[PDB]
């Protein structure tokens, strides 16, 4: 339950993966 982090992680994935 996050919020930009996941976008970082998103940066930081893509949270793709």
């Amino acid at each position: 339950e996050m919020r930009i982090s996941r976008i970082i992680l998103d940066f930081l994935f893509x949270r793709k993966k």
